[PDB]
């Protein structure tokens, strides 16, 4: 019913950063993560490698390298395998390849990992920013609508060792309704890791409230529903892009608990009352109390 | 495509107050923002008599005297006409008492009036807060339920003038799907009044976070649909009861332009440029490239 | 001892534009905010010109020219004139070239006007940040300390019409004797400009914190002294770099009243009431009750 | 050069709850910090006993009993022996009676304990808030000045362990000058405990922004001087009057990283790099670069 819930936040991961590398800069954060008492960590969205779709690519054999064909293979497995040992939980992003009959179908992934070490539950991003095809004037891309098809999950929910544990993928968090259909089937914590530049090209005015709006999303969305929130950042400086941090953790009351200061690795941690929910969802949000769905069907319409 | 709005928040409203007395106040209020360029001015919830919600009440003619068989009466005539000479809008709320059908229907209201001083629209309060019955752990009551009914208008978008503009009332801004729906109608500024207690006595623990709670919820509703959003309050101490202040003017971005700092009648002005919802609205919150509707099915199940 | 308060923020402005657009520019916003019943309107730091410490000058020629050597001279005369007979006061930054015993002196300088016209008092900034010497490994250049000298005036108060104001510029705002000591003179309102750049090549890992750290200077200076504070930035990308919005004015209890939202020419407005000074004043931070000034003085210690 | 700090808050002590008692539910924190693994802990203002300046005296004897005549005596001597054998360090505020010739002192009082259990460094609160004589109309006093004189040790700063850490107590926070004159002595650390009611009965229309304030304070304070700061509270209802939560662990950026949600007796953590100090006071408050104290001789007159 108590719990500790942790953030591993991750600095840059250069172009040519092997797998392996970045398999121990994670492995290292467990080892932290355990020295402040750690339950489950989250760490980001893709956060085996690079960014990569900033880049526009020509070359399909290049672009795949970038994806896992398996979850974990033999580079990941050491991840897990101390998972098992050491008996702490994970949220971990990545590229997703699945072939079905020669067709390859491609998602941005996060799945959640209990503390024996087995994969109980699977996301695939549902709102992908960006941009459809190659613009020149950006000083990098965003092709996140080419090199990902939206998920086809939904908004699932999972028993996570103590816990009911929904995710999300970066841009997801901007969404209400995210955040709701998770709070509909009863997440306690909801959680996700992202790349959020601090420069929009089409839009650079809105740059100065990067922090802003990516910490209004997680307070908004954990209050509206009373849920507990991580947010895992891939942060700092990579590749010549400037990603932003401020990983946190947030209350259901939408108070941010925790939050991160350096543009590098870094695990934050929070204590964690998976009660704490009812203040919000027996009360002012008490939804079979107080929602009128049935002046909300525009919302659903499509 | 740009004006002027402002919000006309109230100081304390007493029992024995007469209703000529706050359109008085009102009045004033209206003048002063005609001095500072304004073209529509938001006003607060129930905004015509003291908060009786809060009083549980055994005599049915007592009850009655609190709401407006009409709109405008004699006594609020001269609010609307004043109103019509000087070219100002305005958002008006108050208790509204209907006969239809071997029915009393009673409904917390909002009007929108344009400049001409035509009621170019009406919005009813959709979702009620507090409790039905008396309750006797309870400092004050809070008996919305009791003395209200669920609004029959939906969340409707009218043309006001030059602008599309959303009502809600008091409770209802905290809900996204409030928003969200006069979002998919094309919202451009989204308005209403409240009466929001400092203390809530099922839950004092959340009391210092009044003023966090409500601003949180103007933002993230503001941002996410690309709306601006104006939030009128009577507050101050009323027969024994603190009210929340923060009155307040909202950007599409959510961020906030204009504040109260009083507790006392009070008008808070900003220029107000209906294009920049486009900032969001054909870009990060694209609703047509970007909302995924299909997977938002839960939320709209009852 | 009431009055509307104005900031008149600033877009970019070129190398090649030109004082007389630039006062065309400043006019306009000056008319735009008597319409609104303005009494006193705040410009920028430097507003006559593009932020030239940006670059290392060689020619000593060219860099005399962003200075004034008058005020008003001929081409700002209109704004003078204008203002004069609105009958509106002004904050108005400039760069200031005097000679004086064989010393050509340079500061960064402000200056306020009142009503009927008179420049009722001068400011020089006191701190210049930045640097000396051109330093190659940064992107762009901040020249200040090489531009100008600390100012000789210290950090007076002058009475404008009914109110006791300050000036600051720019960098002062972030240091809390700044505003100590204009607190300690009986300010009510303590206004000035900036030029912020939202990156830093020392310290870019502070770069998304830089509205934060704005806002917190401000919001800190005006509750720690009880003033209303004004902060008028010039804005927006100029010259290839890129400079913070967020113009603002302040109440005595550190609440942001009016935000600006473009990174443009934008006028922002707020009523001003210089008897909530006494809210802080008279009360919580009442120096005379409270002040321990026999424990202060390292402060003063040079 | 890093370390691992903690804020233990208490919820209430009542009038009747006893030393031993108190101990103990410190005893608890100091425990639990360990498991969390933390090299230092700091616990409220007067953390030995209810509020008692909330109430008029009558009698002196009474008055006394609230007061410890050593540090520590055999009731809080189990708090000291269980820190130095956890080697953790600690920060304790307590009411501190001496005598000198008959002559009766009393202060407001907080020490810095190291590891080892030794008490490196004292703290007497130099700015006591409230009135000196009772007053009716309110329901609680605040007679700090009537029980308490002010501090005579300055601010100090001292060597606790790895770190230079000053000491603030309480309403000490809320001026610039305590944060001020640590920062010159070089504080790596500025730590300090509050009580601090929600409700302040002659300026009740800052009764909603108490948060705001108490955070605006640290983060400012925090910021201004380049220190790490820690604040722990005694919060909730407390013999009928509620005190502010908000106990917190702050960045030198003026970045909450670490912030507590309940209204009982809480742990919370933060990783301290001693040398994230040098990102502030190496470059835009280096003091000896940019400091210009000739130009603030008000400050220190007295």
């Amino acid at each position: 019913r108590q719990m500790i819930l942790a953030v591993g936040q991750q600095g840059p991961i250069a172009r040519a950063e092997t797998r392996e590398q970045v398999v121990g800069r994670l492995l290292d954060m467990l080892t932290n993560a355990a020295s402040r008492g750690v339950n489950f960590i989250v760490f980001p969205e893709l956060a085996l490698t690079t960014f990569f779709p900033r880049w526009h690519f020509t070359d399909e054999a290049e672009l795949d390298s970038f994806y896992e064909t398996e979850m974990p293979g033999p580079v990941v497995r050491p991840l897990f395998e101390t998972a098992a040992e050491l008996g702490i939980g994970f949220n971990l992003g990545y590229a997703e390849l699945v072939v079905e009959g020669g067709v390859k179908r491609r998602f941005n992934t996060s799945i959640l990992v209990d503390k024996s070490g087995k994969i109980v539950g699977k996301y695939r991003k549902i709102h992908l920013p960006g941009h459809k095809e190659y613009e020149a004037y950006r000083p990098f891309q965003h092709l996140e609508k080419r090199y990902f098809e939206p998920g086809d999950l939904g908004f699932p929910v999972y028993d996570v060792d103590a816990a009911k544990m929904g995710m999300f993928i970066c841009n997801d968090r901007r969404w209400p309704e995210t955040w709701r259909v998770m709070g509909l089937k009863g997440a306690e914590i909801i959680c996700g890791g992202y790349n959020t530049p601090t420069h929009n090209p089409p839009v650079p005015q809105h740059d100065h409230l990067t922090s802003f709006h990516h910490l209004l999303s997680m307070q908004a969305g954990s209050y509206q529903n009373g849920a507990w929130s991580a947010a895992a950042g891939k942060v700092g400086m990579e590749e010549g892009c400037m990603l932003l941090g401020h990983s946190c953790i947030v209350a259901p009351t939408g108070e941010i608990v925790a939050l991160t200061t350096t543009l590098e690795d870094e695990v934050i941690t929070a204590a964690l009352d998976l009660d704490r929910c009812r203040e919000l969802r027996e009360h002012i949000f008490n939804f079979k109390a107080h929602r009128q769905p049935q002046h909300y069907g525009l919302i659903c319409e499509f």
